[PDB]
């Protein structure tokens, strides 16, 4: 049965068991690529550091 | 016999059968390095795309 | 009073309150550059991943 399920994205993520676009995150102080499969959860997020794009970046990549 | 031939550069290009600095060109829609010897002509030009020189270019080449 | 204290480096480190050369380490799954001052301990160690040196490394650095 095809059911169109509505709600907030943080509710649709727990319904679908998949983080979707705008759900709640779970940042737990260690890197997500260090976790094994059984200790990953859909929603385990990571806020990376920044990188300033410059003209030299464009030159070196081109 | 040494003859000083005067005229327009596009005329000297056809008299001398060699390209002259101010002569006319034949832009030809394909790359002149793709042509063999017999299908090249003196005057077969190429207008390359541009490249913006920057400070990163000077740094990487130095 | 100067005293030449002898013993193992894992003992001299706890005597001096300074990790010295070959003492025991405290690797605790998170980066010591993420720890504040009050939670750094002398002996908090990080074992970094590897980087294979190559001829291109020598060329790009020179």
């Amino acid at each position: 049965q095809r059911t169109a399920v509505q709600g907030s994205p943080t509710m649709l993520a727990a319904i679908s068991k998949q983080w979707v676009r705008g759900a709640k995150v779970e940042e737990d102080r260690i890197h997500p690529f260090r976790k094994y499969f059984e200790e990953l959860q859909p929603g385990d997020s990571l806020l990376t550091p920044r990188r300033t794009m410059t003209e030299a970046d464009i030159v070196n990549f081109a």
